[PDB]
């Protein structure tokens, strides 16, 4: 990872071992251009399960407040999408991807924030456990290393 | 829940990363002491950091003597090399090296590089004292991760 220095390829490394570490069902990349209008540019599913690059999900045209929380170091961890007080928009948007449990850490160095690093658990709800917040959030941190080196070089 | 209050990745200061490194290094393994041997410039290495389980020798506390220059085996490290010893008392080791090790009660050796792209920032290093331990896959994978994370952090220090 630390040798990477190709956008797509960190982004491809960071969603297979992210998926990998957490054994989940699907982890996204959702990359953030300079206007902090957010696509999702990279996807790892295990094998049934919907490909986000295969739905047309709703995504307002503007930068949407969850952003400056996410790029202040807010994480959301929920275990049932359907017991967190969600909007009917938002639970729209994970619907056709068949969420359960949702992940959410920011890739985000010096408050410049590059993406946000997702995992969803679609067979059923789970449960995010610290040590796995722990790692999955330091997997998305050093690949925000790598992300920020590629300016600089 | 949030982002921890203080994170690896956002340090900006040498001394920071290597005490931060040390104190993770040494939680991850749960091991009797983690060290950082930082390179300067010349290609000599020091020890730069130390987090030791209570009741065990500080490598501060003991003279270690150290050939001034730079020996071959550094080369190996910086081209990617892991060391995992067991017991260091049956691993073939010089005797001068067995007592460097001696002072610090040294059993099992671990010891990762801390390199980016042909530049060796230093060794991440780990003893268990109380015991020879054969480090597992996932141990020597884990410390390695976290020694490239401090590399990144280090390299970045130079662009800013
Ligand atoms: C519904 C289209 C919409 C309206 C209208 C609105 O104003 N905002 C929403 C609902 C909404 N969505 C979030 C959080 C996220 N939205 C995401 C957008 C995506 N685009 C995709 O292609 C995709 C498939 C993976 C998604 C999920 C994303 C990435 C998020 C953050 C991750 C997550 O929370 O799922 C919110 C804020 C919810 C909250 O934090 O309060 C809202 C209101
Ligand atoms: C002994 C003074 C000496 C002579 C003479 C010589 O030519 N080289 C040695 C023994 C030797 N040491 C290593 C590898 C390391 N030596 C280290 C130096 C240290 N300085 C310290 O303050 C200290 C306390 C923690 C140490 C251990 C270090 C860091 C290493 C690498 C890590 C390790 O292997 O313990 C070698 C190379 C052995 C090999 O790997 O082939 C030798 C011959």
């Amino acid at each position: 990872l630390s040798e990477l220095r190709d956008r797509q390829a960190i982004f491809e490394t960071l969603v297979a071992k992210g998926r990998e570490l957490l054994a989940c069902d699907r982890v996204i990349v959702y990359a953030f251009d300079d206007n902090y209008v957010g696509t999702v540019v990279a996807e790892s599913v295990a094998e049934g399960w919907p490909q986000a690059r295969d739905q047309v999900i709703e995504d307002p045209c503007f930068r949407e407040h969850w952003v400056e929380a996410y790029r202040q170091g807010r994480i959301q961890a929920t275990t049932d999408i359907f017991k967190a007080g969600l909007t009917e928009c938002h639970l729209n948007q994970l619907r056709p991807l068949k969420v359960r449990a949702n992940l959410v850490v920011p890739m985000v160095i010096d408050d410049q924030l590059f993406g946000l690093l997702i995992a969803h658990q679609c067979s059923e709800p789970r449960q995010w456990q610290e040590i796995e917040i722990d790692q999955f959030s330091e997997l998305a941190s050093t690949g925000s290393l790598v992300l920020e080196r590629l300016h600089f070089l």
